[PDB]
């Protein structure tokens, strides 16, 4: 059991490496 792809599009989106940069 491993869905690492639907947990990585909200957590880049959102925090973006700082704050959405």
């Amino acid at each position: 059991y491993d869905n690492i792809l639907v947990k990585m599009f909200k957590t880049n989106e959102n925090n973006d490496k700082s704050e959405l940069i």
